């Protein structure tokens, strides 16, 4: 359903869609609500966003963040963009990866788990 | 001349400025070139912002970005934000580290050196 470098993540997975973004479940979280925030255009390189699409990404990215810290229970959040090869990208397309955390806080899902945690996030998006 | 949580940050260390944000050099970078790009407005946590914020914020980190991983020679940028306690944030400003990346890449400058990094980054800032 939703472009995602070169994997195609199935709606039932995904809890967000703006107009230039979208958000997904992890199928392999670090921490519990460990979530994505992708631009729907796959790029590879955060410079290759126009100003829009940044504006967008990262909006949504304050909203989807908050959402998992008060679902999972956490007391702050990490927000980290590997932005390139020698940075860390596996999968070739811009994405934020949004981590719930908790006080000293510090694997592979189902498709039907993940669409789970999916439902139930989708819930807190009005 | 510029606030950053409780400290006041001189202008020969900021290299940029726009209409919501400003960025820095760091007085003890992790890696060259990594500086900071926080907001111009006080705030502690990231749901904080206002919308507009949120996108000249992430806009100018798109540009800053670009400048130091160039001025700096890095082929991949991370970019993070430690977004409260449980997640690292020790002075109490929203802000996004940038750090150039290198091929297997992997303190405490004095207020004239910060003064230098500052005016060489200027200059790619038209």
């Amino acid at each position: 359903s939703f472009r995602f470098g070169q994997h195609l993540i199935k709606p039932s997975v995904v809890f967000l869609k703006t107009e230039l973004s979208f958000a997904l479940v992890n199928r392999k979280p670090v921490v519990p609500g460990h979530v994505l925030v992708c631009p729907l255009r796959p790029v590879e390189r955060f410079h290759d966003l126009r100003p829009d699409e940044v504006a967008d990404l990262f909006q949504t990215t304050q909203r989807v963040g908050t959402v998992v810290e008060k679902h999972f229970h956490g007391t702050s959040l990490t927000f980290s963009m590997q932005d390139g090869p020698e940075a860390g990208q596996t999968v070739k397309h811009v994405h934020v990866h949004v981590l719930p955390r908790k006080a000293g806080d510090f694997s592979w899902r189902s498709e039907e788990e993940m669409a789970a945690e999916a439902a139930a996030l989708r819930v807190y998006f009005q």
